[PDB]
């Protein structure tokens, strides 16, 4: 049977699913870890105990326990990112889409979802891998990992809650793929991991971490970077936050064992209820429980690893969207609302800056303001709004990624950089939000090939073009077809710094992605803050 | 006799001079002070002792002792600014051009030359007031003042060399005009003082100084401002420089009397030979002996006087040229030469910045570099050259003037601001220098009406238009004709900040003269340097 596959963990039974007037095989909800429940909450993941008989893999698994965005109840723009299955701590499962007939040894792509390390699901409509698997003839895997305190509570020194367990969940899924994907027709030595936002930072993190490097061949990072300022905290700061979480839940605080024991007695929703109360500052684009620079998973500071070339040397493909910031301003910054065009006064602009750069002393805030203010017309609400949008996107996504790109490319074996700047015609969010954080994913996963979802023909053409770049890159380390002629995506070098736009217009080539502003964020501002 | 005028100081005899196929009267070399020679070197000026008989005022006087630019021997571009008469310490004279027939009580304009407070002459071809006097029916006076150590050696506490004596020379000329100009047909209560660069700063300084305010009605400042960073030093710094001058000349240094006595025995050229050796830094646009913030001439810091409105409240007209910096880069900055287009490498750009902002710590230099560098194309020698040009012009001229303008306008009775951006067609300096420091003066003085000097018809039209603005403003406090219609020069307000271009093209109106960069120089950079 094509739907029956025998793995090292045991037999699994998939389901035949339809896709674009054809069919392929899907193996959903396959366990790769012991349910991290009870005394195992906050601990490292254990490998799943092998099972006898047949594991039913015909339906999606539960999603990991997490904060649920109810800011816009009944609004598909926001609700499409929420869990679409029951939440449970028993959530460590993966999903596999396999072409029909089953291939022998083909390219594997493993998706790692984002969601600020506080949310995310493998099971979203928009992450359904069937279109990519069918169209590009790849084995598409999506994994899950613990989020929030469950995945990232960090009390360094303890073995009961060491930190980074969410990242170890990802590694365990990758280990399981490396060990078993061959039985699904996948080629375990041609695995490309890829993810968006926190997923893209995670990808970067496995590139850095010695314990993960051998479990994949190459990587794609979308709108996310391991060095992002939101994506990791110090041991001291992880500790402070964990202790503060216990303080919110009336826990005994005079030792780790006491603290952790108390946190384990709590129901999951109690932890989620107070999760946001531990942030050190009034801020946007900052999440409570994130990876920790622990000296184990990351042997040293991210920056020194990058300078010394202490990382996996392979091919990467990465990029960003035009308007990464707009989501976080709508949710947090004063003046912004979903149903107005959110023209921002000078007052709200100043408030926005402070929220965007929470560490900054006054001089730093002045430096940012000066850099993003048109003083010929500083009461223009459109320019204030768009300028804040740029501040948030540059500081948190684009400029960290450009620093990663520039550092990686010195030691790596091939970089390809993109700038995605097409706003989907059927987007339900307002116009001011522009090309929004997260809305290249639907193009990457082929949703525009589905007519019912009401994309334009030009958007179908762009989605196919992107899927082919991603998959071809996964296969070969190069997004370009060996023989073809519709503009080659040129290699990114230190010297020339070429990248491409990804939109419906005929593809042009550019250089030095937001270099002016990123020199500000990567060179000047940190030196200003260091000297004051 | 029309050429014989009886003054409070005594009778003077002028000469009939030709101008544009007509004639007017000229009274050249009229003394207004005792020759400040011998024991009077460095002292305050004394009023000229009245004389009997007739003083011959038919030829220009001697020029004050000064450094002579021999950087381009035989080059008219530079030599037109050099002394054209014998140099002598006996140099305190003024010149008056009077319409024919002599008027009864008409508008007076008093010219104060520039030259970094280290050079200048009342007698240059380009400062000949006959064209302005004839064309606009004004009495045109040009005064002289001591420069260099002679005019500005400052040992605060001593009465033998208190500082600011060059400025007191200017005041004494103004006193003499206030007392005597009526006998030349001038109206002493409608006197407009005007000057360029150091002359324009001087104008500003008499506006500030209580002892000068009553001696004129209104003011015009061209490319110069009292608050310019080059135009004044502290008491401590004046003292240091004076002592260092004596150290260069082998003087006894253990007291002021000893020091001053020694400096007085020296021939004038000995002082000039070492004058440049006392600058505290490697720098451009900085001059050794300048006005001092002494608590007498300026009762407090310039900035506090400006904030508190401690200044003469009248009408002013002021402005700047597009490329104020280019002179000082040619003379001092590496990479720049007169006979090449002076494309500047990244190395020379960094060297240039440091010379332009000599106080700055490393972070300040970084801030300036970032502000004036196109990082999409940072090896472009044209942009590096032009960017340095802008740095020097903004820091030293435009942005100080805009700070003066904004402060003055809160308490004043009328401001009119111009941006002069026409490059004269017959300029002998290279193209890269643009619209050069000092080259609006020839338009202000009407030289383009002389056909032999080879200006275009369009340049004659511009010169007449400028002379009429200047003179009309001098008469009324408004450059605009009560009834006319060829675009009114609008008033500068705090709110709207309107100014006009001065060029051959049809006059358009703008706002917020270089606000982006001047916010950098006036608000941000000083706050950065203060906090580091
Ligand atoms: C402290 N609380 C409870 C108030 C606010 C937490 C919820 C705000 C989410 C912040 C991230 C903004 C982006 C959200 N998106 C992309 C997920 C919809
Ligand atoms: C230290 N020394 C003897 C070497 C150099 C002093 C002479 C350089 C003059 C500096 C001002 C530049 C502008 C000169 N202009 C406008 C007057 C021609
Ligand atoms: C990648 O590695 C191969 C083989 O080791 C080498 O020949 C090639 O130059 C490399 N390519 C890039 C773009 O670094
Ligand atoms: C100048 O002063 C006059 C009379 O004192 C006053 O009426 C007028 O408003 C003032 N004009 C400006 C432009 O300040
Ligand atoms: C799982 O597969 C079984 C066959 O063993 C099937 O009957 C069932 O419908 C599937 N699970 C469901 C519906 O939850
Ligand atoms: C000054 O005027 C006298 C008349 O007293 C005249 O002879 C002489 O030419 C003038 N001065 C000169 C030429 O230096």
């Amino acid at each position: 049977s094509e739907l029956l596959v025998n793995t090292k963990s045991g037999k699994v039974m998939g389901t035949r699913v339809p896709v674009l007037s054809s069919h392929i095989s899907a193996f959903l909800g396959i366990p790769f870890a012991e349910p991290p429940v009870g005394n195992m909450r906050f601990r490292r993941p254990e490998p799943k105990k092998p099972w006898s008989g047949v594991w039913n893999a015909s339906t999606y698994p539960n999603n990991c326990q997490q904060y649920v965005d109810e800011q816009f109840p009944g609004f598909s723009g926001s609700e499409m990112w929420n869990p679409n299955r029951e939440m449970s701590e028993d959530c460590l499962y993966l999903n596999i889409w396999v072409p029909s007939p089953r291939p022998k040894s083909t390219t594997v792509m493993v998706w790692i979802y984002g969601g600020g390390f506080y949310s995310g699901s493998s099971t979203l409509d928009v992450y359904n891998g069937k279109y990519l698997a069918y169209t590009e003839e790849v084995v598409l895997v999506s994994l899950s990992y613990r989020v929030g305190a469950f995945g990232f509570l960090a009390l360094h020194g303890s073995q009961e809650a060491p930190g980074n367990v969410g990242l170890l969940d990802q590694r365990m899924a990758l280990q399981w793929v490396h060990d078993n994907i061959q039985f699904f027709g996948g080629d375990p030595k041609t695995v490309t991991i890829f993810g968006e936002s926190a997923g893209g930072a995670s990808v970067g993190m496995h590139i850095l971490s010695p314990g993960s490097r051998d479990l994949f061949r190459r990587a794609i990072l979308q709108s996310g970077s391991p060095n992002c300022p939101w994506a990791s905290v110090s041991v001291a700061e992880g500790r402070r936050r964990a202790v503060e979480l216990g303080r919110n839940l009336n826990c005994n605080l005079n030792s780790d064992e006491e603290l952790i024991h108390c946190l384990r007695e709590k129901k999951p929703q109690e932890l989620i209820d107070v999760e946001w109360n531990v942030l050190p500052f009034d801020s946007i684009f900052r999440f409570s429980f994130v990876p920790v620079i622990d000296g184990e998973f990351f042997p040293t500071s991210l920056e020194s690893m990058l300078n010394s070339g202490n990382f996996k040397k392979t091919q990467i493909l990465l990029g960003v969207n035009k308007d990464e910031g707009s989501f976080f301003l709508l949710y947090g910054a004063p003046g912004f609302s979903k149903d107005s065009e959110s023209k921002i006064s000078r007052e709200d602009f100043m408030s926005g800056v402070k929220l965007s750069v929470p560490h900054a002393n006054d001089l730093g805030l002045d430096a940012v303001t000066l850099q993003y203010t048109d003083w010929m017309d500083d009461n223009n609400g459109i320019k204030n709004r768009d300028g804040l949008d740029d501040i948030v996107g540059d500081h948190n996504v684009i400029c960290p990624l450009m620093h990663f790109v520039n550092k990686y490319t010195k030691f790596g074996n091939g970089t390809y950089l993109y700038f995605f700047n097409h706003r989907a015609s059927n987007l339900v969010w307002p116009e001011w939000m522009g090309v929004i954080h997260g809305y290249e994913i639907e193009f990457v996963f082929g949703l525009p090939l589905v007519k019912e979802l009401n994309y334009t023909a030009e958007e179908e053409a762009l989605s196919r073009r992107i899927m082919h770049y991603w998959a071809t890159f996964a296969k070969t380390g190069n997004p370009n077809e060996p023989h073809s002629q519709e503009s080659k995506w040129p290699l990114f070098t230190t010297k020339e710094q070429k990248f491409i736009d990804l939109n419906t217009e005929p593809m042009k080539v550019h250089q030095r992605l937001r270099v002016q502003m990123c020199v500000f964020w990567n060179q000047f501002l940190p030196k200003l803050l260091n000297a004051t």
